[PDB]
């Protein structure tokens, strides 16, 4: 009897920042949590401008999807909330390295003035706001499609690791999928009306469709 598939599971250690800025967010407190999916969404109209622009000049980067969106889709049953973009999505180097994003030079001040005492509002000013997810959830997993290339699967609890592997789950078009595995004490990121407010109130100039769709199985 032979395997159904086969695949290596590679097991990488943050960068030294990220894993520090990673240990600031999950053993401190902070009052402006619902940032969290401020930063997610943004990092989402990004990749979606990138896929946009490059398209201009060359449309048959749209042929693994035309519309440009992010879905927000909380699942109480699972505990999830999961945040889908239609964006350029990242090749294997995009993931390990910080999510397809440059973490900046001032990250080091940001996090001297996160121990001063510093609140975490700024952090997607820095190229690290993915990280803001670990203010609500305990274990994070992305999956992710480039063009022309396969589809991978990126997690961590934290802890100062992720793994990277293919991912042989369902097949995604084009994007990046970010689910947030939530802490017993902050579901109330999965209530619609509570999801509505943030976005309304931190995400105005997202300039790309923002769809809610309240999962609920039968
Ligand atoms: O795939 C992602 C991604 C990472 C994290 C995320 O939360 C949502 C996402 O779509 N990105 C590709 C790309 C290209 C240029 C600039 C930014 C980005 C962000």
């Amino acid at each position: 009897d032979q395997p159904m598939e086969e695949e290596e599971v590679e097991t990488f250690a943050f960068q030294a920042e990220i894993a520090q800025l990673m240990s600031l967010i999950i053993n401190t407190f902070y009052s402006n949590k619902e940032i969290f999916l401020r930063e997610l969404i943004s990092n989402s109209s990004d990749a979606l401008d990138k896929i946009r622009y490059e398209s201009l000049t060359d449309p048959s980067k749209l042929d693994s999807g035309k519309e440009l969106h992010i879905n927000l889709i909380p699942n109480k049953q699972d505990r999830t909330l999961t945040i889908v973009d239609t964006g350029i999505g990242m090749t294997k180097a995009d993931l390990i390295n910080n999510l397809g994003t440059i973490a900046k030079s001032g990250t080091k001040a940001f996090m001297e003035a996160l121990q001063a005492g510093a609140d975490i509002s700024m952090i997607g000013q820095f190229g690290v706001g993915f990280y803001s997810a670990y203010l609500v959830a305990e274990k994070v997993t992305v999956i992710t499609k480039h063009n022309d290339d396969e589809q991978y699967a990126w997690e961590s609890s934290a802890g100062g690791s992720f793994t990277v592997r293919t991912d042989t789950g369902e097949p995604m078009g084009r994007g990046t999928k970010v689910i947030l595995h939530l802490k017993e004490d902050q579901t109330e990121y999965l209530e619609e009306r509570r999801i509505k407010e943030i976005v309304k109130k931190h995400s105005q100039f997202i300039g790309y469709p923002i769809t809610l769709f309240v999962e609920k199985e039968l």
